[PDB]
């Protein structure tokens, strides 16, 4: 079997990408997060506190003939955002862009965080790292992707996600036609549950290019890039203007500048994020000072290649025995 489905940005600055999809019977269609650095399929619900829910689609189990309340089980997230949810959990039937898993493990919020209720675009979130990470107590759950494995034609996902314009996650298969020339492939270490692989290095703009490991996760739940301290000090210095804003809580720069493109390697590949990426517009409404979109990950502990990098590129998550990652331009 195989999937297809739209992921289109919630807003004018790609802020994050939603998903439909079809949970229940008869279908109840909500707009998930993909998030390939979480691992639960979570949704605003019927259960949710009602003073949380501003303008959501829920999920009402009690409506779907297919719903089953998964006994005794809880779940309880929190992100690297700081943002959290926590609920109980039923299983049904879930499909994304005509793949259907029955039996998925579908994590209804009782409560969210205050980010969430603010953000009427985005109903929950489908978790694509590994089923380890899984916040279901006692008994953990697995991932869409997990569910879907053994049938899929290819034990694959990949990501296409556009810049400031729709894009795609197939399940299953590589679309040949939705890249330029080849797929370069790099290991995956699972042992924190991501898909975690090493870049060999990167360039600002037009210099030359630094061959330096450094690693870090996919991950299309994180909006932006987030480098160690040393490569993003390289990247603003070439942006007039441009500073590190305690206040601000990052690199921020001047809404009239030119920013520069920013390449990382993967093995001897380069994928190239053009620099128009990398703007994330005024810090607020009406300033001319802008928040740029590579930041530091000092203090987060991880290295995080989140949308900024990940939309300059087609993204094969290479689930195998071995897993690995794939990267082409496109």
């Amino acid at each position: 079997s195989t999937g297809s489905a739209t992921t289109t940005p919630i807003d004018s600055l790609d802020d994050a990408y939603i998903t439909p999809v079809q949970i229940g019977t008869p279908a109840q269609t909500l707009n998930l997060d993909f998030d390939t650095g979480s691992s639960d399929l979570w949704v605003f619900s019927s259960e949710t506190t009602a003073s949380e829910v501003d303008g959501q689609t829920i999920y009402t189990p009690s409506k779907s003939t297919t719903a089953k309340l998964l006994s005794g089980a809880t779940w309880s997230i929190s992100y690297g955002d700081g943002s959290s949810s926590s609920g109980d959990v039923y299983t049904d039937t879930v499909s994304v862009g005509g793949l259907t898993v029955t039996g998925q493990a579908v994590e209804s919020a009782k409560k969210v965080s205050s980010s969430f209720t603010e953000d009427s675009t985005i109903d929950g979130l489908l978790g694509l790292a590994f089923s380890t990470l899984n916040t279901v107590s006692p008994t953990q759950q697995k991932t869409f992707f997990d569910n879907a494995k053994a049938s899929l034609d290819s034990p694959v996902f990949t990501a296409d996600l556009g810049y400031h314009a729709p894009g795609t996650y197939n399940f299953g298969f590589i679309d040949t036609t939705a890249y330029t020339g080849s797929i370069t492939y790099t290991a995956v270490s699972t042992k924190q549950g991501f898909w975690e692989w090493t870049s060999t290095g990167y360039a600002v703009g037009s210099g030359t290019f630094k061959s330096t490991s450094i690693d870090g996760i996919a991950d299309t739940g994180t909006t932006l890039l987030y480098l160690p301290a040393t490569v993003v000090s390289a990247y603003w210095a070439q942006v007039s203007g441009a500073k590190s804003s305690s206040s601000v809580g990052g690199y921020v720069f001047p809404c009239s500048a030119t920013l520069p493109s920013f390449t990382f390697g993967v093995g001897s590949a380069r994928i190239v994020i053009p620099g128009d990426y990398i703007d994330f517009g005024p810090i607020s409404t009406g300033s001319s000072s802008c928040f740029g979109g590579i930041q530091s990950s000092a203090g987060i502990g991880i290295n995080i290649f989140g949308d900024v990098a990940l939309k300059a590129a087609f993204v094969v998550f290479n689930g195998a025995t071995t897993p690995t990652l794939g990267f082409a331009s496109k």
